[PDB]
């Protein structure tokens, strides 16, 4: 059984290299960051561009979705998080304490929290309602490339330039585990009993976090340099699904390691890609050589 994502949108607009794409938990909205200042909102099953959010100063690195798809958060080179209603368009808070650009966030599944991580080595932990700055995490030694919150909100895990994955206690802050090349990326599987991990060597992992044990391992793709997202395909076949510094989209079968798919179009590096929550869609995002988001479409 393989996947055959074939192309069925280029999304154009974003004047600067896209940082990041992510889908509205609800299915209906695809959220793009860009280097261009600006956040995009498309249709995620008809490729329509709906609106532009704007106010950050200089470069975003990342956008995050509330449960309830009705707030976004934005990471900046302006070393500030926002909080955006999405139906207004309108900067509801700006989040400030980072003393350097903040590369990496996302919203607890409540919704109540954000996290964040910077280049100035910290993970942040701040109050939605308020945007008071909650908890900071002296997380790492070198940037902080990724933060995402496991399925219930009671753990964090960062990963930085410094090599290191670590999990947090969220409501202590306290560090409960530690996982040397450069750990560009880290998120939570669905279930939160494994963490899937890009180092700067070519390489994915798959950990098991309770036993501290590498579990799988994925290869194929290049990524010697940026942060590029990954992603765990869940809606059809069980997939691996990473951008790679070769301008491809790659699909990894997660059980046997084996490359099933690799989606052609792109003309610059594959930054960031998502996964739609209910339908077979992915969503890829290129730097500033393309600037151009793709939606591909699967049977399975
Ligand atoms: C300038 C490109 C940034 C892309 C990016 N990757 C991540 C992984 O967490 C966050 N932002």
């Amino acid at each position: 059984v393989k996947p055959n994502y074939a192309l069925k949108f280029t999304l154009a607009g974003h004047t600067k290299a896209v940082s990041s794409v992510k889908f509205s938990p609800n299915g209906e909205w695809l959220a793009s960051s860009s280097a261009d200042k600006l956040i995009k909102i498309w249709g995620a099953y008809d490729g329509k561009f709906e609106k532009t959010i704007s106010g950050h100063k200089l470069g975003i690195s990342d956008v995050a979705w509330s449960s309830d798809s009705n707030l976004l958060v934005s990471a900046s080179d302006d070393k500030t998080l926002k909080i955006w209603d999405v139906s207004s368009g309108k900067c509801l808070k700006t989040l400030k304490g980072h003393s350097n650009y903040v590369f990496c966030c996302n919203f607890n599944p409540q919704s109540n929290l954000i996290v964040s991580g910077s280049f100035d080595e910290s993970v942040r932990i701040w109050d939605v309602k308020t945007g008071k700055c909650l908890k900071t995490l002296p997380a790492h030694s070198d940037p902080v490339s990724a933060v995402h919150f496991n399925r219930d909100g009671s753990l964090i895990v960062s990963s930085s330039y410094d090599g290191l994955c670590r999990i947090w206690d969220t409501a202590s802050g306290q560090c409960l585990k530690t996982l040397n090349p450069p750990v560009s990326f880290v998120k939570f599987s669905p279930n939160g009993k494994y963490i899937l991990a890009a180092t700067l060597d070519n390489t994915l992992k798959l950990w098991d976090y309770s036993k501290g044990k590498c579990l799988k391992t994925y290869t194929g793709h290049k990524n010697e340099k940026y942060c590029i997202f990954a992603n765990f395909s869940v809606t059809g076949g069980k997939w691996i699904v990473s951008g790679s510094e070769d301008n491809l989209v790659y699909i990894w079968n997660l059980q046997t390691k084996e490359i099933v798919q690799k989606l052609q179009g792109h003309t610059d590096v594959v930054i960031s890609t998502a996964c739609h929550p209910t339908e077979n869609i992915i969503a890829s995002a290129a730097l500033e050589n393309d600037k151009t988001i793709k939606l591909w479409k699967s049977d399975c």
